[PDB]
DNA sequence: CGGCAGC
DNA sequence: CAGTGC
DNA sequence: GCCG
DNA sequence: ACTG
């Protein structure tokens, strides 16, 4: 099947040509940090079906039969399982190791990084003493050693818990969710996320401001990088937090803060994985719908050159198994959505 | 060849 | 608008 | 990079 | 989507 939203990721639990893709990865990412972003989705396409396959590729003929896999990848794949190394990462530039420094820190990307580069910086320390920062990218190198760490999942779920306490100090009814990583089981996570809601539609106005201010007011947030206070009808924070206590380390925090009657569309995307949201929503728009944080919709309104001109009709999802029902998908729970 | 999710 | 991110 |  |  051609969908990844169609199939469980326990698919990937054992990973019979990790001997290939561990190489491509490497090649993968080198085209990521040079920006070349088209690239570097198709490779991970590819290394995500190599994962998913039911035994070790052993020709080039079947490699070539898996989707997400063309001639091209197949050359590579075979080289490396017969000669157990792929020539071509001998030949990327000296440049990729020193824009993938750079592109660690949070708010800087490919453009940033290669006019740092250009500009004839090498290491952070250049960056610190010399560049030019973004409040953003000033709060990501003071955090760079932090942020690229990922937390073990009993450090996320005191984090979790920080936030839903907190928040449900202010009303008792909130349901407070943790997502992205954490619901998907994982043992270890980037960052910390967390979807918040009333069931009753209306108590959760008011609550985005008040949560971020009283963990601010008790030092758990530090810093700032991006918020959605009055924007339509979800409110969005992205900052850094820091558990109490010695020996902490700083950690990214996602908060979101949603009407009730979007809490399945929000929790679903929250949810990730972000590869299987992309295989969702696609899989949306070819069966004449949208598929948004906010609703799943009939197909966009166009105009006669092709034109988005306006927003779907809202189909009303209760739960997330409305969303998979309406889709026509087999429901997963969230850790079988780790694409 | 152009599109690759939707905010 | 370009860059960046979830 | 792959797909259609 | 915000940021600048
Ligand atoms: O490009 C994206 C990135 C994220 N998302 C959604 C899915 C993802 O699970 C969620 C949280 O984003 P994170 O960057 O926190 N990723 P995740 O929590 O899955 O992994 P990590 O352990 O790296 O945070 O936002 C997207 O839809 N598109
Ligand atoms: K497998
Ligand atoms: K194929
Ligand atoms: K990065
Ligand atoms: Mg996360
Ligand atoms: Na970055
Ligand atoms: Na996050």
């Amino acid at each position: 099947d051609k969908w990844v939203c169609a199939q469980p990721s326990s698919q990937k639990a054992t990973n019979h040509n990790l001997h290939i893709t561990e190489k491509l990865e490497v090649l993968a990412k080198a085209y990521s940090v040079q920006g070349d972003k088209w690239r570097a989705l198709g490779y991970a396409k590819a290394i995500n079906a190599l994962k998913s396959f039911h035994k070790p590729v052993t020709s080039y003929q079947e490699a070539c039969s898996i989707p997400g896999i063309g001639k091209r990848m197949a050359e590579k794949i075979i080289e490396i399982l017969e000669s157990g190394h792929l020539r071509k990462l001998d030949h990327i530039s000296e440049s990729v190791p020193v824009l993938e420094l750079f592109s660690n820190i949070w708010g800087a990307g490919t453009k940033t990084a290669q006019m740092w580069y250009q500009q004839g910086f090498r290491s952070l320390e250049d960056i610190r003493s010399q560049a030019s920062l973004t409040t953003q990218q000033a709060i990501g190198l003071k955090h760079y050693s932090d942020f690229l760490e990922r937390m073990p999942r009993e450090e996320a779920t005191e984090i979790e818990q920080t936030v839903q306490k907190a928040a449900q100090a202010f009303n008792s009814g909130l349901l407070c969710v943790a997502c992205g990583s954490y619901r998907r089981g994982k043992a270890t996570c980037g960052d910390v996320d967390v979807l918040i809601t009333h069931p009753d539609g209306r108590s959760h106005r008011g609550i985005f401001s008040r949560l971020l201010d009283s963990l601010r007011q008790e030092g758990f947030l530090t810093d700032d990088l991006v918020s959605q206070e009055e924007n339509g009808q979800q409110q969005k924070y992205l900052g850094v937090c820091r558990l109490p206590g010695p020996g902490r380390r700083h950690r990214r925090l996602d908060i979101i803060v949603v009407p009730y009657s979007e809490f399945a569309c929000a929790l679903l995307y929250f949810t990730g994985s972000a590869h299987f949201n992309r295989s969702m929503r696609a899989l949306a728009k070819t069966k004449g719908m949208s598929l948004s944080e906010h609703a799943l919709s009939t197909a966009v309104v166009r105009n006669t050159h092709g034109c988005k001109v306006g927003p779907g009709r809202v189909l009303p999802t209760p739960t997330e198994k409305d969303v998979f029902r309406l889709l026509g998908l087999p429901y997963r729970e969230p850790a079988e959505r780790d694409w």
